[PDB]
């Protein structure tokens, strides 16, 4: 079944608390639908993880290089997260044509894109998908289980999750998916990414996440 | 005194330095000494006002969502995050100052952005970048705590930021360095630079030896 023409030019923006499973789910999608999606390679000033390569998951740059690019107008959006800078360059999106663009960004980037996308020529109409953990306890077990972050970074990431989840609870994302069972969540992501009939209503109710557990 | 040098009127003076060094203190005296000469760029920030601050004077105080909407709409010449809050210079804030010489109080990320962005404006913008240094790390800490407006967590973030700010400053790339030791001495140098009076390019200080490990 082919990708819906009505979503090919609508970038799919996936966001959610660190550790929820964004990278893991995207890998299942690209395996299930090869040569269909383009993953936007963001710039970041954080250091690479063992499984990461420069030019694959991120373009890893220094803070001075990052801010030079910002001043040069190279970024569609950028923001600071957990003490490091991240952003989507125009060139990273251009590199993905003609596949449907997929971006993995956080809330400040989402807010920028909601303002900026209508002002592009031609206007861009992203789809904003929020990927939720099934519980805060599972979020913490996944984030610590990944084993790539310092204790200081985990604290910053859990603190950021408070504002990310607070915004998510306002109901403004286009689709919500709870990443409980990987296969069930992956099937929903595939439906959303392919734009198949029913994708807008294929999503989940946000769980009752008491944010005080993030303290 | 003599009028402002025409050669610097259209060169924005960008002042930066570690939080607590004395930027606001010195600028307040500069503007009282030279009224109707300078325009102070009113940045946007998402931090909360301090007791002695008024919306529209020191800052345009906005929410984070308002700030990011403005960013996405292209309203900012530069912006950055500092100490967990956002700050930025809107194009409209500088337009509001013409024809006065623009004075900006921004941090290092904004400086780096402007160094890349100013040459690309039409016409090109040629700022003067001034670094204001504390005389010692111990005096930076006592000034920052003595102001009495920040939480302990905010002080920690500001001192941590000072490490990167001073590391960059030590590279020697600023146009002028002024050590804020004696307020009157530093004020005279700042006025000379802001007015562009003869000698301003050579009036600056050598950056002191500052042990950045003391910031912890
Ligand atoms: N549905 C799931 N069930 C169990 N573990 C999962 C699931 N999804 C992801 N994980 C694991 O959780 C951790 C965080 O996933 P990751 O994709 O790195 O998150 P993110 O990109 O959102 O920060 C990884 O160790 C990953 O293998
Ligand atoms: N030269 C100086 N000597 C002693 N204290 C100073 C001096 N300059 C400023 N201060 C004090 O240090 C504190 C920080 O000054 P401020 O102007 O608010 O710093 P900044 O704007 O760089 O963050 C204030 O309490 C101020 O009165
Ligand atoms: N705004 C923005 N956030 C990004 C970008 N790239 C990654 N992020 C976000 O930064 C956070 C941290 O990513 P990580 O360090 O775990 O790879 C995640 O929420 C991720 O979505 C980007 O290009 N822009
Ligand atoms: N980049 C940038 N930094 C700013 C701006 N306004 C204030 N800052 C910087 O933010 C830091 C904190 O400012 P404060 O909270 O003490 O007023 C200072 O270093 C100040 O120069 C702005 O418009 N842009």
């Amino acid at each position: 079944r082919p990708i819906n023409p009505d979503v090919v030019n609508r970038p799919l923006v996936i966001c959610g608390p660190s550790g929820t499973g964004k990278s893991t789910l995207l890998k299942t999608l690209f395996e299930s639908q090869p040569n269909t999606f383009g993953f936007s390679v963001s710039h970041t000033t954080r250091k690479p993880r063992p499984g990461e390569e420069n030019g694959r998951e991120y373009h890893f740059v220094t803070k001075e290089e990052f801010m030079e690019g910002v001043g040069k107008g190279e970024f569609l959006e950028w923001a600071e997260f957990g003490g490091n800078c991240y952003g989507t360059t125009f060139a990273a999106l251009t590199a993905l044509h003609p596949r449907r663009c997929i971006l993995d960004i956080e809330l400040q980037g989402v807010l920028q894109l909601k303002a900026k996308a209508p002002l592009q020529t031609p206007p861009l109409e992203p789809v904003f998908l929020f990927l939720s953990p099934p519980s805060i306890s599972q979020l913490k077990s996944r984030l610590s289980g990944r084993g790539t972050e310092t204790d200081a970074s985990i604290r910053k990431r859990l603190d950021a999750a408070k504002e990310e989840l607070r915004y998510a609870k306002e109901g403004k994302y286009d689709v919500y998916v709870v990443n409980d069972d990987l296969k069930v969540a992956g099937e929903k992501l595939e439906k959303v990414a392919m734009g198949w009939e029913g994708w807008k209503t294929c999503g989940d109710t946000l769980p009752e996440l008491n944010l005080a557990e993030l303290d």
